[PDB]
């Protein structure tokens, strides 16, 4: 909507007080102006038909814990915008700018969210397995890292192209999350996942097996569930992902790790240039190779560290 552009204040998921950017215009609309050609946050009411209506707020506070999901949903969107632009100058997912849009409020009890190919949407949980799922900064950057792969690799969602997707959608929400130093860890979805329980979380990147998740080639998935365990033997790309950054040995291979900001500009140089939509594991492990010669030199430890990382979680 045309308007003039302010800002507002509320609360999150998690009771945090933060300022968000919005557009008055009789009322006050979760509309931020400052990022790109806009983050919009819309309101689906708990229904199932997107993207619903345009959150609009009569006096600019968002503190009702209706407002919570959308708060959150609206301020990370920002936050990953940022991060992309800042660390890998990069506008937007598409590389233009192209508006973000959430909606929040999906459906009743729906513990996921997920990119839909077109904007995000955001569950409320359930109460018990989860708070509504903006609330997680990387669940929030995980799902917008979607976007950015199906507009630059286009991997597809299936098997080990598959698995693929969703690790890198771990590992830059992870980076996100350390970014913007929200309280980070190499676990993904702590915040959000069962309110009742400390400690847990949806699946770890330092240690997949925590969860039930292989952290080796040898132990991977081979069935047709989970669309052949994409959110399944993403384990085995986030342990060596994890490896890359912090070191460590694992099945008796050493790793000496080279740093977080490394870590994203070696994946996000393979996401970007090398990665095809079919690509296996072993293609993501030569595009790695390369995209560490491409930046440090052949003879670097960096790429030292990314060909140990492949060789401790037994990809060839
Ligand atoms: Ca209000
Ligand atoms: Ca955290
Ligand atoms: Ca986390
Ligand atoms: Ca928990
Ligand atoms: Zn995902």
């Amino acid at each position: 909507i045309t308007g003039t552009s302010t800002v507002g204040v509320g609360r999150g998921v998690l009771g945090d007080q933060k300022n968000i950017n919005t557009t008055y215009s009789t009322y006050y609309y979760l509309q931020d102006n400052t990022r790109g050609n806009g983050i919009f946050t819309y309101d689906a009411k708990y229904r199932t038909t997107l993207p619903g209506s345009l959150w609009a707020d009569a006096d600019n506070q968002f503190f009702a814990s209706y407002d919570a999901p959308a708060v959150d949903a609206h301020y990370y969107a920002g936050v990953t915008y940022d991060y992309y632009k800042n660390v890998h100058n990069r506008l937007s997912y598409d590389g233009n700018n192209a508006a973000i849009r959430s909606s929040v409020h999906y459906s009743q009890g729906y513990n996921n969210a997920f990119w839909n190919g077109s904007q995000m949407v955001y569950g409320d949980g359930d109460g018990q397995t989860f708070i509504p799922l903006s609330g997680g900064i990387d669940v929030v950057a995980h799902e917008l890292t979607h976007a950015v792969t199906d507009y630059t690799a286009g991997l597809i969602y299936q098997n080990e192209s598959g698995a693929i997707n969703e690790a890198i959608s771990d590992i830059f929400g992870t980076l996100v999350e350390f970014y913007a130093n929200k309280n980070p860890d190499w676990e993904i979805g702590e915040d959000v996942y069962t309110p009742g329980i400390s400690g847990d979380s949806l699946r770890s990147m330092s240690d997949p097996a925590k969860y039930g998740d292989p952290d080796h080639y040898s132990k991977r998935y081979t069935g047709t569930q989970d669309n052949g365990g994409v959110h399944i033997n993403s384990g085995i790309i986030n342990k060596a992902a994890y490896l890359i950054s912090q070191g460590g040995t694992h099945y008796g291979v050493s790793v000496v790790g080279i740093g977080r900001d490394k870590l994203g500009k070696i994946f996000y140089r393979a996401l970007t240039q090398y990665l095809t939509p079919t690509s296996n594991f072993s293609q993501l492990r030569a595009a790695a190779v390369q995209s560490a010669t491409d930046l440090y030199g052949s003879t670097s430890q960096e790429v030292a560290s990314v060909k140990q990382a492949f060789d401790a979680v037994g990809v060839k």
